[PDB]
């Protein structure tokens, strides 16, 4: 009979980088 | 005979974080 | 024997945002 089923693959590939970060604070008075 | 392939590997690592946000809006006026 | 190794696993979930930007540039004099 066959033998034992192979063993689980490699981890997957890293994630792609996230999403742009939000907008800065507003800049000083005139 | 060799027993079957194996199950598929565990998820990859989270990506990394994403690129700064843009700069923020102009200051009040002056 | 031992079969193969199975595939690779699926993409990691995308990252986190990013930091916040820059302040922005002075108001209207």
């Amino acid at each position: 009979p066959p033998g034992p089923p192979g063993p689980p693959g490699p981890p997957g590939e890293k994630g792609p980088p996230g999403p742009p970060g939000p907008p800065g604070p507003p800049g000083p008075p005139g």
